[PDB]
């Protein structure tokens, strides 16, 4: 048993002592050298560490292959098992697979950190169907996340595997030849022959045994019945790592034939216990195509439930009886085995029962009736009879990879031939805490007609008997409690249908349709490049990303990528529990006890000084009290990250309360503020309102959200023993503060440190600064101890600490004209900051400045105010505050389109700044292009035909609705603050004449160093195979900005561009001696000329200054401008919605390059779209967040995007203000993602004409995010009636 | 630096130039990425050619910084250097030499 | 230089020299070489990318 043999990519790995918590993932990077495969969550949700197996089936008596999370995936599983990661099928130094050529050259790469793990899964796809169809590519990522992308690129890049200027060549694309790839290990394939037997590996902790027979296990069961089994390890994997549960002896019976086996059976179809959901979904499948639809209903149902569980790498190791065992509150299929009476088969040594799940199956919460010596054998899902229909729903946050707010299973059984109800089981997940069935509610209705009385008995009986208090976990009462109605009058209409044959009422027909994607459409429009220019010159040309090949190839190094030193530590962050409290203790008694423990690291550590932050608000490490959950105490450091993490789980903090402020509104009500109020007034506001026709006002809020980079804070800190120098690897936007605040902490001259920058995977803001707290930390540690030290977040660890978006909360009025012209307006704005300052009141003005969006508004007068509270320090996040901003200003608008009674693009095109106008802070708009991407937006979108489509869908459709928004912005181009606008660049020509150049910027995934690249390549006429970009360091490049504001194009851009001006300047006279030679020539002339070949660049934005006080002089250099048109189709029963179409105009000047510029807009946009439609935090009332990952943080999907998406750059617009006539663009577009909410208020607004209202001038609040909660519960119906807030005496009047 | 003293050479021209002690100057190491091309540290002249480099690269320093010595006559070298920080004075320059 | 801490996957490299003044290589033999516990590899002119 002893050995555990596998093979990974063709090498055959013989692990002699393999511990039974050691995961794939851990043992690719730590153990193999294999850094391709990444860590982003480490809980199933990003798809990150997707890798390929492949093993006999003796049993299909084939090669199988599937796809599967590295991170979840023990390797005691893998006995046997061939696995091929990113870097088993191609790379840069051989040739790339075709899958990961597409990726980089159809522009499906950013960042890349998400790369290596969507090639696995579109490779995967490939070796089971070479010519798949483009559902089964879409189908092929429900378990991968892209946070940079907006996924358009790598969709469309991959379909060319299905069946203007271009942003890519498919006819340049390699073809997939299936004889060349990797063949199944030869040896492996000898193996299949030996019968296989029971092997046990043991580890620090705990001891696996993998039986070999059913004998075996239950033998096994009955010696240790406290022994956990394991299969897919995709619950156990959690419990383990995220609810510090240990099982110190695991069986795994995944081997065993009886677990395997699928029958098909007079009464059913029965799969064994271990069969993964993914053979049950193909088994089901062929069986519902096979079958009579009468036959085939609980396998619709199952398979329904499937299509949104998980995703293809969950779907593929996850078996049936560990969901059905594990008995999860929010299991989809356990609702439906009780519905349906599915049959479970459970046997011990000398025992078998056969039982139908039903109510009793499951007492208490996670308990089932199977005893300590019994397994789950098999389980039969039943045919339907004649007279029997089923349903299945569930709704989530998000509908792909999703865990369910409310799910269930549906069965009625009618007499032979009628209406009249013999059986009825209505089974829900997430109304308790286990699977229930309402039997009170059916036991009613037997013998009872399916009609109208029947309809309104049911849902009377559910509001009723499945009540939630307003203490419930999860919250969103009324919201479930709607669900649970909404999902019976789905059923309820499906059965009717169902029964009379197969016109029965439309209007009501499509409230019974399955979900249905339409084939996706993308266009993408942009400019070619003048005839004339020359092939070596790429500015304007859509050039991949310099480094995308290689983060397809898995070969990018990405932070924690770099090998470790054999004497490298690893360092754990201690944080607080508690949201406000004195420190009384710390005890590390425990923690001393953890095996290769090294220090506990606190503030009396550090040798220099504890004060940090941007505004030196901040402690390194907490002292004397905790400010917020997430507060940084103290870091274990430990041998390995395993050793860290369980030492510091087991640091005992003793604390005593002080009374906490956590929301803005506590903090309003305690004076609890960072400095003084904010304010733009111009004009006069009291002559405005009287002047007004109307005056609306209200109150409006906005969610935060959490950057979600796919790779997260991540520092490796060298100290070298020598004067205090540290040299640190960082994934960071801000080299310079990084620098800076480890020498303030070690108490060394900034010149000692040394900061390097290769790449972010991805930093939104995040990494602008919020990035030195785990900086400083693992500098802390390598100070202290004189090792190099590392530490990577956790994704939880990051969630929690390291900040997010600012919620915003605006109480505002404004006074308009009948016409709809605005006359007058006030808003307030207040911005949760949490427990430091940081940038929050760069990020307030910023929100300030962008209060008008693209509206002439005369009287105005703007305030904001910074609320202290004990939160995590919120930060930079995409935007900077215009977002919030943008979105009160959109808010109010469109009340004011309502108010009036006119169409929305009326209101807004009539309110519209015209060429010269001045901003509400003096800026003139010079040349303000929003008119023109108005217009041509309206036309390529064919608004107005759409428009009146639109009506029509609304005047048919009774429980859905589409909406449409078409909404402009202005984005200010320039860090606010004057001293930032400062950039500089350093450039060497080697004799060769091959150039390096470097400048302040870092690469986080938008192409900034590609840019820089074809910049020098323009300017110094040589193509840019002749010139490279490494790095971002403090020593090449010395106090540089972060890499922010989207200015980072134009000002490195411009300090690389007058470097090479210099270069050309010594050049000259050797290219006058020598007209004909080559750059190399000249080159070498002047080196043995004695000419230096390198010099600085230096750029400064001139002519910025804004005064608040004098309320003047330009707060930006210019502005960004685009316009977007949405429509969505609501579910007004559920409160998904589908985004159908989306056209966005952007102007970006002449683009530098424009596939770079187009992945800019969907990825902003599909940033802001999360933000507004999908993505919410939520915290319990004493400040602790609850959404820490994927499975509860919902980003946008491969599946959330609008089905046609088409991006147009604005022709012939140069922008005279920045380098070669280009404009900034990483952040202007994201609150284009408004247009989708806004779309859906329009639907909203539709449903509430259809089920609540004849008043057509009503205003209802919508906040953000417009969660499928709030759509829902603003359709207002004779639903939401019946299970509303929280019979009486008593009753006044 | 093989132990001739190179680096503290010129540690100690720079700090003559720039009229600061040598304690705020650090050499750390040499580096093809810093200064590219360089003849190898030989024929006993890297004194007298790369002093005359540091010596050029801290008269460009002391020509931007001088503004802000001129508007602020008694204040620290450290004051002069985040005035012309914050003036978004560039602080990085190049220096060369030739026999 | 050798102070610097090595890397955990850092290997270590040993010249194979010539023990004549001028003569012809007519082969080498690495076998007994690839004996010696923790053998990785024999480099020689062949393995030259440039
Ligand atoms: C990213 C992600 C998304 C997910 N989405 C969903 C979803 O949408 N809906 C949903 O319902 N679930 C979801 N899950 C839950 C999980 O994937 C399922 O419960 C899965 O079926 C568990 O199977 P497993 O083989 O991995 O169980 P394991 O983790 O291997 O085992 C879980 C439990 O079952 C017991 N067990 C396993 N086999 C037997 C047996 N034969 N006899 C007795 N006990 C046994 C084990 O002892 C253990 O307690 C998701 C999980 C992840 C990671
Ligand atoms: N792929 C990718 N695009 C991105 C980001 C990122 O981290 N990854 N950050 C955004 C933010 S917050 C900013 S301010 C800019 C920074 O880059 P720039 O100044 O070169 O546009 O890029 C934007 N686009
Ligand atoms: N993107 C992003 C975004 C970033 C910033 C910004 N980043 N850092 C700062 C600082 C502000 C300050 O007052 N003091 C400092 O030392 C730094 N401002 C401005 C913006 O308009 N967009
Ligand atoms: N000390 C020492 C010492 C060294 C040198 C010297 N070093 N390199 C060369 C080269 C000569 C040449 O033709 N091509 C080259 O690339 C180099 N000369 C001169 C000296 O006077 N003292
Ligand atoms: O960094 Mo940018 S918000
Ligand atoms: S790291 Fe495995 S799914 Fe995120
Ligand atoms: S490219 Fe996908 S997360 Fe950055
Ligand atoms: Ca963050
Ligand atoms: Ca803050």
């Amino acid at each position: 048993a002893d050995e555990l043999v596998f093979f990974v990519n063709g090498k055959k790995v013989v692990e002699k002592n393999a511990d039974p918590e050691t995961t794939l993932l851990a043992y690719l990077r730590r153990k193999l050298g294999l850094r391709g495969t990444k860590l982003g969550c480490g809980e199933g949700g990003c798809g990150a560490c997707t890798v390929m197996l492949s093993k006999y089936d003796r049993l299909q008596d084939k090669i199988i292959h599937f796809s599967a999370n590295a991170c979840l995936a023990p390797i005691c599983t893998l006995h046997h098992v061939a696995v091929t990661t990113v870097e088993g099928i191609g790379s840069t130094k051989t040739r790339l697979h075709p899958v990961q050529e597409r990726i980089a050259k159809s522009h499906g790469s950013q960042c890349g950190f998400c790369t290596p793990g969507i090639v696995m899964s579109m490779y995967t796809l490939l070796r089971n169907q070479p010519e798949p169809t483009v559902e089964e590519i879409e189908d092929a990522f429900q378990g991968n996340l892209c946070r940079c992308t907006g996924y358009r690129p790598i969709l469309q890049g991959f379909r060319t595997f299905a069946k203007s200027p271009s942003l890519f060549n498919p006819e340049e694309f390699m073809p997939l030849d299936p004889t060349q790839e990797p063949i199944f290990p030869p040896e492996l394939l000898r193996l299949k022959d030996v019968p296989p037997k029971q092997l046990r590996f043991e580890g620090e902790r705990v001891t696996w045994i993998q039986a070999s027979t059913l004998k075996e296990l239950l033998d096994l069961k009955a010696q240790h019945p406290e022994a956990k089994l394991v299969v897919g390890n995709t619950e156990i994997g959690i419990e383990m790592k995220f609810k510090n549960q240990l099982f110190p002896m695991i069986i795994c019976p995944a081997w065993i034939p009886e677990l395997n086996a699928v029958e098909h059976g007079p009464e059913g179809i029965s799969f064994g216990a271990a069969c993964a959901l993914s053979s049950v979904e193909k088994t089901l499948l062929e069986a519902v195509a096979k079958l009579p639809t009468q036959k085939t209903e609980v396998f619709r149902g199952v398979l329904e439930q499937l299509r949104w569980f998980a995703g293809k790498q969950v779907k593929s190791v996850a078996s049936l009886g560990g969901n059905i065992i594990t008995a999860s509150p929010i299991s989809d299929l356990n609702p439906v085995f009780m519905a349906s009476g599915t049959k479970l088969t459970i046997v011990s040594r000398g025992t078998r029962r056969t039982v139908p799940m039903d109510h009793t199956f499951f007492p208490s919460y996670r308990k089932t009736l199977l005893g300590p010596e019994e397994i789950l054998l098999s389980i039969e899902i039943p045919y339907s009879r004649e007279d029997e229909f089923f349903s299945a729903f569930k709704q989530a946050s998000r509908r792909e990879d999703d865990i369910a707010k409310v799910t269930c299973g549906m069965r009625v059984l009618f007499q032979p031939g009628s209406m009249q109800v013999k059986e009825l089981a209505l089974c829900y997940g997430g109304m308790a805490d286990r699977t229930i069935s309402a039997l009170k509610t059916t036991q009613k209705q037997l013998s009872k007609f399916w009609n109208e009385k029947l309809l309104q008995d049911v849902c009377a009986g559910l509001a009723e008997e499945l009540s939630l208090s307003p203490d419930a976990p999860g919250g969103m009462i009324e919201f479930r409690r709607t669900l649970t109605l909404s999902f019976f009058f789905k059923f309820y209409l499906t059965v009717l249908k169902k029964l009379g044959k197969d016109k029965l009422d439309p209007t009501y027909t499509s409230a019974t349709l399955l979900f249905q994607k339409h084939p996706p459409a993308n266009i993408q429009l942009f400019q070619e490049v003048p005839n004339g220019q020359s092939k070596e010159d790429t500015v304007g040309r859509p050039l991949p990303h310099l480094a995308a090949a290689m983060q397809a190839s898995g070969e990018a190094v990405y932070c924690d990528d770099i090998p470790r030193y054999e004497n490298e530590l690893f360092l754990r962050l201690v944080t607080s529990t508690r949201a406000h409290a004195k420190i009384k203790s710390i005890d590390v008694s425990e923690a001393q006890k953890v095996p290769g423990f090294v220090c506990f690291l606190s503030a009396d550590d550090i040798p220099g000084s504890n004060e940090t932050g941007l505004f030196n608000d901040e402690t390194v490490f907490a002292k004397d009290t905790v400010t917020c959950v997430g507060h940084i105490i103290g870091a274990v450091v430990a041998d390995t990250p395993e050793h860290a993490e369980r030492a510091a789980h087991v640091v005992k903090v003793t604390y005593e309360d002080l009374p906490a402020i956590i929301t803005i509104e506590d903090a309003i009500k305690n004076n609890s503020f960072y400095g003084s109020e904010l304010k733009i007034e111009k004009g006069d506001l009291k002559k405005g309102f009287s002047e007004a026709d109307n005056v609306v006002s209200g109150e409006l809020y906005i969610g935060g959200q959490d950057h979600f980079y796919l790779e997260t804070h991540c520092t490796i800190a060298i100290p070298k023993g020598e004067e205090g120098e540290m040299e640190l690897f960082v994934s960071t936007q801000n080299a310079m503060k990084t620098q800076s605040f480890v020498a303030k902490m070690l108490g060394v001259p900034v010149n000692r440190i040394l900061v390097r920058v290769k790449r972010m995977g991805g930093g939104f803001g995040g990494k602008e600064t919020r990035s030195t707290l785990v900086s400083v930390a693992v500098a802390l540690a390598a100070y202290k101890t004189g090792h190099p030290v590392r530490c990577m977040l956790d994704r939880n660890e990051d969630m929690l600490i390291t900040g997010g978006r600012h919620p915003f909360l605006a109480r505002y009025k404004v006074g308009f004209m009948k016409t709809g012209t605005i006359v007058a307006l006030e808003v307030d704005h207040y911005s949760n900051a949490g427990n430091s300052r940081d940038l929050s009141h760069s990020i307030m003005e910023r929100a300030l400045f962008h209060m008008d969006n693209c509206y002439k508004i005369p009287n105005i007068r703007g305030t904001g105010r910074l609320c202290k509270t004990n939160l995590s320090s919120n930060t930079a996040f995409r935007g900077f505050g215009g977002p919030q901003a943008l979105f009160i200003a959109e808010n109010w608008m469109s009340e004011v389109a309502v108010t009036c009674g006119l169409p929305a693009e009326e209101v807004r095109w009539k309110n519209m700044y015209k060429e010269g106008d001045l901003t509400h802070f003096n800026q003139r708009l010079e040349g303000f292009s929003v008119p023109r991407c108005w217009d041509e937006c309206l036309k390529s979108s064919q608004y107005y035909a759409r428009k009146s489509e639109v009506d029509k869908f609304n005047k048919e459709n009774c429980w859905k609705k589409r909406g449409l928004c078409i909404i402009p912005t202005k984005f200010g181009i320039s860090f606010t603050v004057p001293f930032l606008n400062q950039a500089g660049a350093l450039i060497h020509v080697y004799t060769d004449g091959s150039v390096l150049v470097s400048h302040g910027g870092t690469e986080m995934g938008q192409g900034l160093h590609t840019k820089m690249v074809q910049v020098a390549s323009k300017a110094l006429k040589i193509p840019i195979s002749k010139i490279y970009i490494s790095e971002t360091s403090t020593n090449t490049v010395p106090n540089s900005s972060p890499t922010a504001a989207s200015v980072s194009t134009d000002i490195y851009g411009q300090a690389v561009y007058e470097a090479c001006q210099t270069i050309l300047k010594r050049l000259e006279p050797f290219k006058k001696k020598n007209p004909d030679g080559s750059w190399e020539d000249w080159v070498m002339a002047a080196y043995q000329d004695r000419v230096s070949l390198s010099t600085t660049g230096f750029y400064r934005t001139p002519n910025l200054g804004y005064s608040f006080e004098t309320n003047s002089g330009n707060a930006f250099h210019y502005f960004t401008y685009g316009v977007a048109c949405s429509e969505v189709e609501i579910d007004c029963l559920t409160g998904d919605h589908k985004n159908l179409r989306t056209d966005i105009v952007m102007d970006v000047g002449s683009s530098l390059n424009p596939a770079i510029d187009i992945g800019q807009v969907e990825g902003a946009f599909v940033q802001g779209l999360g933000l507004f439609t999908l993505e919410e935090l939520h915290y319990s009332p004493e400040g602790s967040l609850h959404t820490r990952g994927p499975s509860t943080y919902k980003i946008p999907a491969f599946g959330s995007i609008p089905t046609e998406f088409r991006v147009s750059l604005l022709r012939d617009c140069p922008n005279k203000k920045a380098i070669y006539a280009s404009k900034a663009v990483g952040e202007p577009p994201l609150f284009l993602g408004a247009s989708v909410f806004f779309a859906i208020k329009d639907a909203i607004r539709a449903a509430r004409a259809q089920h609540t209202n004849n008043n057509t001038k009503e205003l209802f609040r919508l906040d953000s995010p417009a969660t499928p909660e709030k759509i829902r519960n603003a359709c207002v119906d004779k639903f939401t009636t019946l299970c509303v807030t929280g019979k009486p005496w008593s009753l006044r009047v």
